[PDB]
């Protein structure tokens, strides 16, 4: 029942130093929450910025930095650029599941690849198998996360799979809905969703992880529509 709270929106001007924050409802944010920061640009295009409090994802501009300040986590953008206008999400680990904050809409007044199909349209009552084909890294060395986003709702972690044995961990919401597997020779991770209803219409993302390093690279998101 943990809730992660972020500022809903902030407006900045090019060149300013701005700090976004991420609070935990049950206590101070700690290193053991392994906070990650990700950026969403149009059209539902996610990139990883920071993992595990303060590790910047290689290739991300150095103006982005993460830290813990007092009882919460913080993403500092040191000299905002016009292209930084985006939605910024944090996520915290709570013992056995990830919880996403609601995102901060930032207005600015100015090799690793995970490949997912853009969309699928499936009838109610059917099943769907969503694919996430990877390249640019040694696939068995990393887990694959899946994340859901229903219209007007927050990001929801579905679960992860470790390709060394295929061991899964699901969130409460998806523990009897999603089935994760992989095909290592084709470098592809799969998520089946069963017993589809209109409530399953959503964008579904794959995102890379591993112990201590989560959500650094994302697929584009497959928009699933469940309709006859
Ligand atoms: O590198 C080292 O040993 C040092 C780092 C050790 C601790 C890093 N913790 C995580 O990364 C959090 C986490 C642990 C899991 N677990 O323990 O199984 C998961 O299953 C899981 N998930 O997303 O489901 C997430």
């Amino acid at each position: 029942q943990a809730v992660v709270t972020q500022e809903s929106a902030l407006t900045t001007s090019p060149g300013e130093t701005v700090t976004l924050t991420c609070r935990s409802s049950t206590g101070a944010v700690t290193t053991s929450n392994y906070v990650n920061w990700v950026q969403e640009k149009p059209d539902h295009l996610f990139t990883g910025l920071v993992y595990s409090t303060n590790s910047r994802v290689p290739g991300v501009p150095a103006r982005f930095s993460g830290s813990l300040i007092g009882d919460k986590a913080a993403l500092t953008i040191t000299g905002a650029q016009a292209e930084d206008e985006a939605i910024y999400f944090c996520t915290l680990w709570y013992s056995n599941h990830w919880v996403f904050g609601g995102g901060t809409k930032l207005t600015v007044l100015g090799q690793v690849q995970l490949q997912q199909p853009g969309a699928e349209l499936v009838k109610p009552g059917a099943s769907v198998k969503l694919s996430c084909k990877t390249s640019g890294y040694t696939f068995p060395y990393y887990w694959m996360h899946w994340v859901n986003q229903r219209p007007g709702r927050g990001l929801e972690w579905i679960g992860r799979i470790d390709p060394n044995g295929g061991g899964t961990r699901y969130s409460e919401k998806f523990k009897s809905k999603a089935t994760l597997t992989v095909d290592k020779p084709s470098n592809t991770a799969y998520m089946q969703l069963s017993s589809l209803t209109s409530e399953d219409s959503a964008v579904y993302y794959c995102a890379r992880g591993k112990l201590g390093q989560h959500f650094d690279y994302w697929g584009q998101g497959t928009a699933l529509t469940v309709s006859s």
